[PDB]
Parts: structure tokens; sequence; C-alpha cells
């Protein structure tokens, strides 16, 4: 009885998109942005602050929300989300549009920060950090950040568990969701989340000495091996956050009608996964996928092959998109090479979108921010391991923006691959961004 | 089970929201635009045009409806549009925000234009024209324009059927609804038409040497009588459509299963209403209302009092709110004050909010386009026959905008009142424009 995507969708959602072994990736390439039913919710005032978009799409429907804080984008004392949970449909013309079936803005006194949700059996699964202070004075304060896992059902009703920080966190000083959606696998529910570790916990303790170095393509890194391997493990204690270990980690949670039922962390070690940092645990056909946003030395994508077994998962050496980097500030710009300490960088996101007959991933499609350091100039394009396809601009004029998260998927009536990419774009009159789901179909020259 | 507004809302949708007799209207004014779920969906593209709003919402659900054009403003080649059906709702601090149920892109093979919405108990019922010519094109083409009755009923699903234009406009070379919303009544849905007729058909030599001429409040016309009676006779057959007589009608429906049952069209007298024009067919307690758009001489906004017999309408002396202007081409400005011949102005309406003791009507919110000739700053405000209250403004900068449809409601728990004012306005980056569903709580001088 549970909502479902149009006939036209049925079998073109979540699987693996493109599959050539001969073409070269980006001899596929986006198509100018299409208009759409913008079911993306933007300011009504001129200091409203929409921010931190998150969406995952199953079989059967969607689930997106974002942040909003009333006075602007800089206001840490309240907020509220804005949650959706909706279907794809299809004009009698063939173009789609997301439909929203629940659409509600979830405020009472709490303040929910850096959510993620993820499309369950059961609705649209939300796991938030309710934050009592700033991210540099939760890192500060030894006790965990509280957390609590929510759903909003087909029903249009919200409910939530806070989850017991104090033990399921009891090694971290800072927690949070990674933003990026969360994916439903095997009857659990699982979160990118990252934060601080509580020095010499076992957590802490076990990542002591665990350290791995990225390199980029073509660019060798001058420095002498023994300062690269210096450099390598500090990133992991950046002066940010008064250098604790800033780890990346997964969390698994039961789908149940009981919210936040049987929660299972898993911390991968650092000889595979760089400093914490956003991310994204995604699902393509039967693949899985970490995403981590570059916050440190590191800046082409990064997507971590990942397996799951029973409630935790493991995390492989990743995929790496070379032309596909973010602005970070200096010396973790987007053309940095070496290993440095830096929390900088930006969220977006590359979603698996051509691979090789046999299933390994080749190339993805992902909108990122053109630029070295400012967070500027969106371009939206298919990228392999070293290359950019044809690019999709915004504006040919400077641009600024934040955070993109896109998710492809493919109209079987029509035979049509279409990428949705939201980005937080800079706006005027209303707020100081607007979240837009840009939207592109996926060609190919010939 | 149909949908319908949180408990928080019953009894504070469509009522006479103030009733006050001691109080000056004006003591009465918006507050600084509120933060809620923006449920209009803006452009996805640099070119995408949404524009052509209509709202209108019952005592059960609210409807919403606008035009989107992929290659610009300009362009008429094809266009489809974005139809809504929600309800009203409070998060747990008390918040209010529009929770849209039902959220769609309807584009087929046709063409729908200028098109109208109304919350009817069966969902959200639109009255469209269905076009393929430009609106002057339109109008040197003898047989009238196309047009249909459709519903996104509250299972998400949309019907339609054509009307019988040919019999039910017969008299008419082209006709289009008001844009402004409808309004169920007494098991109908009404709704504002306007058009041009065939010249010397019944039903334009019937309103042959009728005319009506209404005043600026102090502003009285220098002309001789004799030249403002020519000149109003005239204003009826603007030359931008060829000396067609434009002409404002009312179009009610039964509601049914049966999309377009019993259409009977209501053509009021010219000696009551001024050249026909874009409207909105409002119902506030027990009174029901027709906002004309100032599309001739005549700028201060207007509603005229409408009571209905059975299938057929009447209209009578409408009221007038003097500060209520809206940008005009001169000779019919802002602040013109003459009867003249022209086809300008644009769309912002006035919701009835104040009410004398007797039920007569004092006070209206709106959204103006503070201007004299372009289409420029937004003020919202409340008017009543000759001021505006302190105004609330998009932007203190120079701000391009349009159409405005203003909707007020309460919250009878907090017993406060709101208005949500829904405008067209100018857009960077993604298309020339962005349907802003602003809000504001009315507040009150002293209290
Ligand atoms: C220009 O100084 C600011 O003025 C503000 C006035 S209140 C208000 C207005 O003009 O009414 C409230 C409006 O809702 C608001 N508009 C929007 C869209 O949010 C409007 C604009 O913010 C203002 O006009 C700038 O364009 O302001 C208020 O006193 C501020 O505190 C002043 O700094
Ligand atoms: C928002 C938008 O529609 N962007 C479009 C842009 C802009 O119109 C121009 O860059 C002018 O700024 O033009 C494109 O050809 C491009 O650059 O990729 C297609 C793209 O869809
Ligand atoms: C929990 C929190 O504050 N998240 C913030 C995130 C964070 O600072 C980064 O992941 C380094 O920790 O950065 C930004 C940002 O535009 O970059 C916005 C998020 O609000
Ligand atoms: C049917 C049609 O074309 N409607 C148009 C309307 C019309 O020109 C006016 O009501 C004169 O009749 O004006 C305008 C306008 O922004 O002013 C936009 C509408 O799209
Ligand atoms: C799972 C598997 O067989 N992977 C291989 C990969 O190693 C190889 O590089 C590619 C061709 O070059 O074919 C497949 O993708
Ligand atoms: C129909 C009717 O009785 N209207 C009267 C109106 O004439 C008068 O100006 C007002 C103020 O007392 O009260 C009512 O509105
Ligand atoms: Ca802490
Ligand atoms: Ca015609």
């Amino acid at each position: 009885g549970a909502p479902i995507h149009d006939p036209d969708f049925i079998g073109g959602i979540g699987k693996e998109l493109i599959v050539d072994n001969a073409s070269d990736v980006t001899s596929f390439y986006p198509s100018a942005f299409q208009e759409h039913l913008n079911f993306i919710p933007a300011p009504t005032t001129g200091s409203g602050c929409t921010r931190i978009p998150s969406f995952d799409m199953s079989a059967t429907h969607y689930c997106y929300t974002h942040n909003v804080i009333l006075s602007g984008c800089r206001d840490h004392s309240h907020s509220h989300q804005y949650l959706a949970l909706g279907v794809l449909r299809t004009t009698a013309t063939g173009r789609i549009f997301f439909s929203t079936l629940r659409s509600i803005s979830l405020d009472d006194t709490q303040n929910r920060k850096s959510c993620s949700v993820s499309a369950t059996p059961l609705g649209c699964d939300m796991l938030c950090s309710k934050v009592t202070e700033t991210e540099e004075e939760d890192y500060n304060s030894a006790v965990p950040t509280l957390m609590a896992h929510g759903r909003l059902g087909f029903d249009g009703q919200y409910h939530e568990k806070d989850l017991d920080v104090t033990t399921l966190f009891e090694d971290w000083v800072a927690n949070y969701p990674g933003v990026g959606g969360g994916s439903f696998i095997d009857g659990r529910v699982w979160f990118s989340v990252y934060g601080g570790l509580k020095p010499n916990s076992p957590s802490d303790t076990v990542q002591e000495g665990k350290y791995v170095i990225y390199k980029r393509y073509n660019d060798t890194c001058p420095d002498e091996q023994d300062y690269q391997i210096r450099m390598a493990k500090s990133s992991y204690k950046p002066g940010r956050f008064g250098g604790k270990r800033i780890q990346q980690a997964i969390l698994s949670i039961k789908v149940s009608t009981s919210l936040g039922e049987d929660p299972v962390l898993t911390v991968p070690p650092n000889t595979v996964t760089l400093m914490g940092a956003e991310g994204r645990i995604l699902t393509v056909g039967t693949s899985h996928f970490l995403y981590q946003r570059g916050s440190s030395y590191f800046s082409p994508a990064l997507l971590y092959p990942m397996t799951v077994s029973n409630k935790t998962a493991t995390l492989h050496s990743p995929y790496t998109f070379n032309a596909f980097t973010r602005p970070g500030s200096i010396p973790c710009q987007a053309s940095a090479r070496c290993p440095n300490s830096c929390v900088t960088g930006v969220y977006t996101d590359p979603y698996p979108l051509i691979f090789y007959r046999n299933h390994t991933l080749r190339g993805v499609f992902g909108t990122m921010l053109d630029s070295e350091q400012a967070r500027l100039n969106p371009a939206s394009a298919v990228f392999d391991s070293t290359s950019r396809s044809r690019i999709t601009r915004v504006s040919s004029s400077s641009t600024k923006a934040a955070y993109t998260t896109s998710t492809c998927f493919k109209v079987v009536k029509t035979n049509k691959t279409y990428c949705l990419s939201i980005a937080e774009i800079s706006n005027t009159l209303f707020g100081e961004f607007r979240i837009v789901p840009l939207l592109v179909e996926i060609l190919k020259n010939d």
C-alpha cells in the first residue's frame, strides 16, 4: 500500500546505469540543465538560511531534507528541518517530476544539525545530531554529541528516538552524521558518521600510528618520504579542532517500528580511511560505496568500496577521480598533491554512473565546484579516474555555491538516463542560499 | 476521508477575520515577512519562466497553480502547469506551514493558459483556456477560445473536460479565466472570466452605450462631463484589441464527478462593471466578492459585492481602496483620475480582512506594486477606502515584480491573524521570475 514511483521508472532506480567497456567514460556528458518541478523549498525572507541538503532514493520512494535558520547562516541557537517524502512521476510528455507526498517543517525546540536521510521500507529515516554548542565547543567538551534516529512515515507522521550516545559514542568528544544520504541494506539503515575521538580512548589508541597516503594521478609529491608520512599521520589530528583525532565511522541501525533499535558503530582502520569527514553511503546495483568529503589534504573525489557483514561494514582502497577536485584553503587547495594537516574542502559527491561488465566502477557523475580555493562555479560533468567530460554550468559568470549531492536514475519508458544534482547556490533577496535541484540528461557523443 | 487542515485552523479559514468599528483600519498592519515552508516551486534553469499564480483555500484544503514556459516568458509555443493540493498545519512550536499532499506537473499535447483554481469538496478545480494563438491573434479570430474544466483529486489524479465554447461563449471572440482563484458556493464552482465580444452579437448589443465612471477619493477629474462619458464608453473597446469590447463575466459550474457539468455564464451590465479584466471570486464569511484587475483607467483596487442566485450572479457598486493603486502606462498610471481607454495595469488583489459589525467591508490586506508606471517595489499593507497602513517591503532596493494574490486566515487557538501573499518577484540565475509565498502576521498599533 506504500507509495511507489510511476511505472515509467520501475527498474530504473538505484541500479548500474551505463555498462560499456569500449566507449571512453568521458564520451558521455551532461545535457544543459532541464526544467522540472522544483521540489526543494527556497527561503521566504531576506535572512532565512536554507542549507545542508541530504537526499536518498530507493526503488520505491525518495527522501529529502535540509536545515533552516531564521536569522542567517551564522546563527547557531535554533533551527528546524524541512523533510520530504515523495515518488518520481512522468508527465504525459515524458517529463520527470519529483512528486512529494509528505512535506513538513520539523520544528520543536531541539536543534537538529548535520542531518542525513535514507529511504527505507518504512519511510524516510533521518539521523541527526542535536547541538547545544558550536562545533568548536563540541570538540572541546569531553561528552559525545547527542544524536537521534527519526523517521517520516508514509502517513506523514514523524517519530524519533534519541540514541544512547554516552555508550554508543563513549570514545568520542564529537560526532555528527555525514549529511550525505544513508542507505537501506539487509534490513538495516546505514549512515556515514564523523567526529572527534577522546584522546587515549580505545578507539583513539587503535588508530594510533595508522595512516594512508593517496596520491594525485600524474603529480608526484616532492617531499621526502619520511615527511609525507609525518604529515599523513598529523592529518588525522588537525589544528582546527584542538588537535583531536577526526575519525570516520559508519553507523547501522535496524529498521523497525522501534527507532534507534540495535545500533552498531563501525570504525574503519585509518590504513584505509583518511581523516574523518562528511560523507554518504551509496548503493548502486549490488555494490555499496562510502563517499568521503575531501576535508583533508586529498582533493580528488573519493569512493571507498563498501561491503557489509551482518551489522558492520568493511571499506577498501577507494576509487579516485583526479579531475573531480574541490576547492580548499592552502595548502589543501584543489591542486594539492602532498600530505598536510587541514579541515577544509566542501561536500560534492560523485554518483556511480558507468561500470565495466564485471561490475567494477569506471565513471561517475557529479557537480564539482570548479575552483582552487573559493567555493565557486558549479560544474556538472562525467568523470573517470583521470579526466572530465564536457561540462554544464549554472552560469558563465562567477557564481558562489557550496554543497552538491547527485543521484542518477533512468526513465525506462523513454530509456533516458538522468542525474539530479542538488546544489546550494548563492541567492539574492531571499537568504544567502537557495538549494536547487538541478537536472541533466546523460548524453553520448556518437 | 478527504484531507483537512490541522485542528488549530478549524474555524479560521474563509471567515471575517477582524470585526471592529471603533478602531482605524490602518492601525492594523503587517509584521515583517515570516520564514515558512515555501510550497511554491522556483525555476531550475536559467530561462525557465514560472508565472501566473492562482490560489484558493477552503475550510479543508488549499489549491495552487502556475504556468511554466521552458524557453522564457515571451515564448507562446507551449507550456505546462504546476498544480498543488494541500493543507495547513502547525509545527510543535506552533509555526504554520502549508503542507502539500499532491504535487504535479501537468504537461500534455495541450497549451493551457490563464488558469484559475478553486478548492471544492472534490479537490482542486481548475479553469483554463487552451490556446493555439497569441492573445492578439485570438481577438482577431471570430471563434471563441477553447476552455476546459479540470480537477486534481485528493487521490492525486487529474481529469478534465473541454467546455462547449461554441455554444457557451457563442458571442465571444476571445475568453479566458481571470487567473485569480475561483470559489465554491452552493454546490457550484465560480470563476471570473474575461475576453472580447463579437461585435453586434446579442451580448455585445446589450452592452452598447453602457458604462460607469468610478472616481478617485479626492482627485476630481477636470475633464468636461460629456468628454468623460465619451471616454468611459470608449474604455470598453480599447485599441489594443481592435475595438472589440473587452467584457467581464462570471462562470459557474456544477461540482460533481462529471467535469464541466451544467456551465452557466453570467455577463454583468457595464453600468456596474468596468472593462473586462483578470479577476478573482472571493468568499469571506457569508459575503462574496469579485476582484477585478485595474486593466483600464481605474487604479484603486476593486472589490464588487457579489450575490449568487442559483446558477447566476449579480454584482453591485464596488468597494474601492484609493491608496491601493497599481502601476500602469499613461494616461492610466497609478495616479490616474480620469476615464480613458487603455489596457495596462497588473494583477494585485485585495483580501477582505476587516469588517464593520453589520458585515460591510472596511479593510483589506494586499501587496501592491508601489510605483506609478513600472512594475516595481512590492509593498504589503492594510488598506481602507482612502489610506494605507505602515508597510512591509520585499526589499529596500529597487525591485522588479508582477502579480500578487493574497489570502488571509487565522489560528483561532492563538487568535493570531496571518496573510499569505503570493508574489511574482524578479529572479537571478534561474529564470525571469520566482513566485514567492510571502507570509505576514497582522498586528495592531496599540493593544
Ligand atoms: C534596511 O535596513 C533594515 O530594515 C529592515 C526593515 S523591516 C523589513 C521591511 O522593509 O519591511 C521586513 C521585510 O520582511 C524585509 N524583507 C524580506 C524579504 O525579508 C525587509 C528587507 O529585509 C529590507 O528591506 C532590506 O531590503 O525589511 C529591518 O529593520 C533590518 O533590521 C534593518 O537592518
Ligand atoms: C542555469 C542554466 O540554465 N545554465 C545553462 C548555461 C547558462 O545559461 C549560461 O552559462 C549563461 O550563464 O548555459 C549552458 O549552455 C552551460 O553553460 O552549460 C547550459 C546550462 O544549462
Ligand atoms: C557539524 C557542522 O558544523 N557541520 C558543518 C561542516 C563542518 O564544519 C565540516 O564537516 C568540518 O567539520 O561545514 C559546513 C560547511 O559549509 O563546510 C557546514 C556544516 O554546517
Ligand atoms: C491571456 C493572456 O495573454 N494573459 C496575460 C495578461 C493579458 O495580456 C492582460 O490581462 C490583457 O488582457 O497580461 C499579462 C501580464 O503580465 O500583464 C500576463 C498574462 O499572461
Ligand atoms: C572485478 C573485475 O574483474 N575487475 C576488472 C578490473 O580489474 C579490470 O581493470 C577491468 C578491465 O581493465 O575489468 C574488470 O573491471
Ligand atoms: C450595509 C450597511 O449597513 N453598511 C454600513 C455602512 O454604510 C456604514 O458606513 C458603516 C459604518 O457604521 O457600517 C456599515 O458598514
Ligand atoms: Ca562534546
Ligand atoms: Ca478567437
